[PDB]
Order: C-alpha cells, then sequence, then structure tokens
C-alpha cells in the first residue's frame, strides 16, 4: 500500500497515466467501444482478450505485466435512475476488490457512466460518490482521470472538502 493513502485528479489521457494499473469504462462485450475505451483498447489491446462481463462488475486481464481492469458500469439510457444507481455502486466496490487482490500502489480511474452511458444527464457528483464509498477503505494512491476544465475543478474541490 501506499505510505500516506491519497486521492488526486489529473485533466489528462488516461492512456497516459504514472500509476500501476489502470481502470477501462468497458462496455459488456468486450468491444474497442468509443471515448476512454477507445483510448485504452488502443495502449493495451492484448487486454481485451476474454474481457467479456456483465454490468456491474469488474474482470482484470493483463497487458505483460500491466493490469487493466475492465470496470462494467450501466448505460443510464437503459436502466432506470434506481436500477442503474445501484449497478454504478456495485461496478466499483468490484473496482476496490481488483485494486486490493492485486496488491498495486495506485490506480488510474475514470468516472463510469458519466460519458455516452450517462443517459445525457450530468453524474459528476453520483459517480464520485460512489468512487469514494468503494476506494475510501484500500490504501492505494487514486489518481482520478478527467477530460473537461469544469470537471477538474469540481473533482478536486470534491476531494479538498474532505481533507
Ligand atoms: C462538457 C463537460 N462534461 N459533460 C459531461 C456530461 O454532462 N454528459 C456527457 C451528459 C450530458 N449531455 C448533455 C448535457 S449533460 C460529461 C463529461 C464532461 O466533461
Ligand atoms: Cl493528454
Ligand atoms: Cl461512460
Ligand atoms: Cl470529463
Amino acid at each position: 500500500g501506499a505510505m500516506a493513502p491519497s486521492y488526486r485528479v489529473k485533466r489528462m489521457d488516461i492512456a497516459k497515466n504514472d500509476e500501476e494499473c489502470v481502470v477501462n469504462a468497458a462496455n459488456p462485450r468486450g468491444l474497442p467501444g468509443d471515448g476512454v475505451c477507445k483510448a485504452v483498447y488502443k495502449k493495451w489491446p492484448e487486454s481485451f482478450k476474454n474481457s467479456a462481463t456483465p454490468v456491474g462488475t469488474a474482470k482484470t486481464v493483463m497487458c505483460g505485466t500491466y493490469p487493466v481492469i475492465h470496470a462494467v458500469g450501466p448505460n443510464f439510457s437503459n436502466y432506470t435512475e434506481s436500477e442503474g444507481d445501484r449497478e454504478l455502486a456495485a461496478a466499483y466496490r468490484e473496482v476496490a476488490k481488483e485494486v486490493t487482490r492485486l496488491g498495486v500502489n495506485s490506480v488510474a480511474i475514470p468516472l463510469l457512466s458519466t460519458g455516452v452511458y450517462s443517459g445525457g444527464k450530468d453524474r459528476l457528483t453520483q459517480s464520485l460518490n460512489h468512487l469514494f464509498t468503494a476506494m475510501d477503505s484500500t490504501d492505494a494512491d487514486v489518481v482520478i482521470y478527467c477530460r473537461d476544465k469544469e470537471w477538474e475543478k469540481k473533482i478536486s474541490e470534491a476531494i479538498q472538502m474532505r481533507t
């Protein structure tokens, strides 16, 4: 584990992370997809061998010795708000189990279900709060990756509020 486990946020491509493993915002079928998923596919294509897994779960596949944790958040266009909230919290709990099992000291993570799976709604607070609930009991350094300047400021403020 990390000496003083922390949360940090960076506004950059998660495929260029400086952490010991990455969480992919995956689709259930292990397809290359779009957004974070396509960048992850271009950087670690070997990690997509048998990576298909149900919504609400996470499945790790090694690219060399680098772990790619494929986490499948719900698509809010298909799920109700209630059932979608439950699957989003579950996907993060499965990421925490995988990070612990791997024994890594750090992990790069995106905000699940905030892009094309958002159902057209701003889900920054909802997704980030489920991320904290799952990762707070782990001792890995967590680095959250985003692409928007206003989202970087809001995520940074949410982390600082707790310290
Ligand atoms: C543009 C800032 N930003 N917005 C979202 C967002 O809110 N999504 C995609 C859902 C929406 N679609 C229309 C309106 S709200 C996700 C990440 C991000 O950085
Ligand atoms: Cl970048
Ligand atoms: Cl998404
Ligand atoms: Cl973003």
